[PDB]
């Protein structure tokens, strides 16, 4: 799939707002995923023991990881599709070390879109959400092909 330049602009405009608070968004998104799909929390051996959303908010480690995760995603989106080199180390660790099924990457895409919609309504109307969605479907499609090449899932 190929996004047009206008779709990438809608994506990078709302991302420029997200980057004013990277740790806050990282945190909001991971919690949102864990709440919505609690099975995903089991993949993290470091956070698994968290029991409530209050425990999640208060975990410094979780917040540090939400910064790591978000930065990496930001770096991929700013490539505007040309992300082959970035995708390599990510596909290898998530498919071989962490073992993260594509279905989970669909759950986290839904969590990203929930949070942006909550925090940035004026910059995330229907066309901007369609563009963000296109960009994460592109990322999932490419990661899924990498996964196959690595021997995982398909
Ligand atoms: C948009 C997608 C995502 C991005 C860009 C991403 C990014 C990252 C980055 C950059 C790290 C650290 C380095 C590494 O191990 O490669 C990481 C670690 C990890 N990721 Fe993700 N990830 C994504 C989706 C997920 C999903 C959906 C899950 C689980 C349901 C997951 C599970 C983990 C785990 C288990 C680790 C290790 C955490 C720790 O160090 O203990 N990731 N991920």
């Amino acid at each position: 799939m190929v996004l047009s330049e206008g779709e990438w602009q809608l994506v990078l405009h709302v991302w420029a707002k997200v980057e004013a608070d990277v740790a806050g968004h990282g945190q909001d998104i991971l919690i949102r995923l864990f709440k919505s799909h609690p099975e995903t929390l089991e993949k993290f051996d470091r956070f698994k023991h968290l029991k409530t959303e209050a425990e999640m908010k208060a975990s410094e480690d979780l917040k540090k990881h939400g910064v790591t995760f978000l930065t990496a995603l930001g770096a991929i989106l700013k490539k505007k599709g040309h992300h082959e080199a970035e995708l390599k180390p990510l596909a290898q660790s998530h498919a071989t070390k962490h073992k993260i099924p594509i279905k989970y990457l669909e759950f986290i895409s839904e969590a990203i879109i929930h949070v942006l919609h909550s925090r940035h309504p004026g910059n995330f109307g229907a066309d901007a959400q369609g563009a963000m969605n296109k960009a994460l479907e592109l990322f999932r499609k490419d990661i899924a092909a990498k996964y196959k090449e690595l021997g995982y899932q398909g």
